[PDB]
């Protein structure tokens, strides 16, 4: 008698991974100003295969962020009177219940019953 | 008799990760100024295989951010006059529950019963 | 008889690993000024393989952030007048039940009965 | 009769690890200033392997932050009253029962029973 | 009769290591000054392998902050004057429960029962 369970070769990379964002972004020059934000995310795969003579090349780009000013002049007075931004009130209130699960599970059984 | 579970060659990076982001950015120049946030996130996978005479060149490239000025001039005055940026009043109350529950189980169970 | 139970070649590297960020950045130059943060993530994985006469080049590149300015002039008067920048009044209560849990769990169990 | 359990190479690293960062950048100026925040995380994984006649270079880069200022100039008076920055009247309460459990456990059992 | 419960070659390293940050960063020049702040976070592994005649050139490249300035020139007065940055009154009370646990069992059980 066999009784297998053969498991080989699985891929479960970044299962239930939070890599996100989640900004508040508020820029006021009153002037001249370069403000940038810069959060790439990359979940790629890649693969190659040769056998024998082989070559390769694997010089993937990159992302290019350019911000060029040949000339810039300001003349008599630059001003900027700022009051408020953001005037927020919250009264939250109350029981809240928040619940979160995440779960993987991996559960084999093998049994075997003979004379 | 013969009672197997063979697992191999399995593949569970980064799972249930918490790679993210959360940021509250504010800028207020009143002038020439530059702000850089620089927060890149990578979780991808390369692979590469090659046998007997081979030649690999992995050099991938990177994020670049550049920022030029040749010329910038100001005159008369400047001023930035503030009185607040944020006004936030919160007021919460009242029991909450919060719970969380992250779980990765492998459960293998093997039998075999003969005479 | 032969009950066997084999795990190899298991990969389970950053599970459940808080690698994140939190920040609050404020900047007010009223001037010329420069404010960066760099705060770079990487979890990626990257496999080579050869065999007999070989020649692996493994150069990746990095991240570049740049700020020239070849020409600055200020005149007359630079003034920044601040009163406040964030006024917060949080005033929570009651009592709230903060929970976390975080598992991971390998059980194997292996039983053989004859006679 | 034969009963086995057997595990090897298994690769848990970095698990349940906290490596990230929480901080709160001010930076207010009045003039001509640099503020840099250098945080890089790093949790990459590389392999690489060759046979016989063989040859490795593995000379990857790293992050390049760059400032760089030809000429600047500042005329007359460069003034910066500041009466506060942060007002913050924080006035929790109550009973908070906050729990954290973080497990990993590895149970095998292994019985054999005959006559 | 064979009972063998064998582990080989388990990585368990950096398990639920606090390896993190927590900064409270603030910068008021009120003129020409440089703030750096360098805290990098390395837990990378990286492998190599060779066999018979090799060569093996690990030389991998390091973070690099610079900043220069050719030419700085400040004239009549520079004034920086501050009556507060932070104002907190922080009130708490009541009896808050904290309680925190790291588990790391290796559990292996082995019984033969025969006549």
């Amino acid at each position: 008698g066999k009784v297998q369970i053969i498991n080989k070769k699985l891929d479960l990379s970044n299962v239930q991974s939070k890599c996100g964002s989640k900004d508040n972004i508020k820029h006021v020059p009153g002037g001249g100003s370069v403000q940038i934000v810069y959060k790439p995310v990359d979940l790629s795969k890649v693969t190659s295969k040769c056998g024998s003579l082989g070559n390769i090349h694997h010089k993937p780009g990159g992302g290019q962020v350019e911000v060029k000013s040949e000339k810039l002049d300001f003349k008599d007075r630059v001003q900027s009177k700022i009051g408020s931004l953001d005037n927020i009130t919250h009264v939250p209130g109350g029981g809240n219940k928040k619940i979160e699960t995440h779960k993987l599970t991996f559960r084999e059984n093998a049994k075997a019953k003979t004379d």
